[PDB]
């Protein structure tokens, strides 16, 4: 079987421990975790060979910047995250997660993933957004940081409802095994 790793990076409350919680297991404990602890794999079938994705969580608070490092030696994908009901996280994807994952990780592919895609149409989030005069990223802002910063893709899930949830999976390994 191949092996390959893959790190998930974004800012804190975007949805990244409950995507690796949700493809991995059938079911999860009533407990909060920042970040997964344990050896969490995906195993993933793409154009006819197994492939073992180990899967490493990060910590996307300021205070961690200095130890997250630690989690980058050797990846051989990103999945970098933003939550569709927070503009400033898509924000900090050029600003800070890009030229983050760039200098440890370089030349690995990233997946820019729009999370929590059920908040999009979510009339309390609209409401919280537009006190604010804001409102949800749209797809085509996705779409034009991917192009800004490079991504390989761009796709939407919901952790939550599972929506998209297989196919970033599915292309975060087909981008793995192009190197
Ligand atoms: N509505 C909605 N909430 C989500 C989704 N994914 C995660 N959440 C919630 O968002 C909060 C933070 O999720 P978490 O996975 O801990 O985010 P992290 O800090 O990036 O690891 C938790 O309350 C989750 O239950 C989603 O797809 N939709
Ligand atoms: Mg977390």
């Amino acid at each position: 079987a191949i092996r390959k790793k893959l790190v998930i990076v974004g800012d804190g409350a975007c949805g990244k421990t409950c995507l690796l919680i949700v493809n991995s297991k059938d079911q999860f404990p009533e407990v909060y975790v920042p970040t997964v602890f344990e050896n969490y794999v995906a195993d993933i079938e793409v154009d006819g060979k197994q492939v073992e994705l180990a899967l490493w969580d990060t910590a996307g608070q300021e205070d961690y910047d200095r130890l997250r490092p630690l989690s980058y030696p050797d990846t051989d994908v990103i999945l970098m995250c933003f939550s569709i009901d927070s503009p400033d996280s898509l924000e900090n994807i050029p600003e800070k997660w890009t030229p983050e994952v760039k200098h440890f990780c370089p030349n690995v592919p990233i997946i820019l993933v729009g999370n929590k895609k059920d908040l999009r149409n979510d009339e309390h989030t609209r409401r919280e957004l537009a006190k604010m005069k804001q409102e949800p990223v749209k797809p085509e802002e996705g779409r034009d940081m991917a192009n800004r910063i490079g991504a390989f893709g761009y796709m939407e899930c919901s952790p939550k409802t599972k929506d998209g949830v297989r196919e970033v999976f599915e292309m975060a390994t087909r981008a793995a095994l192009q190197a």
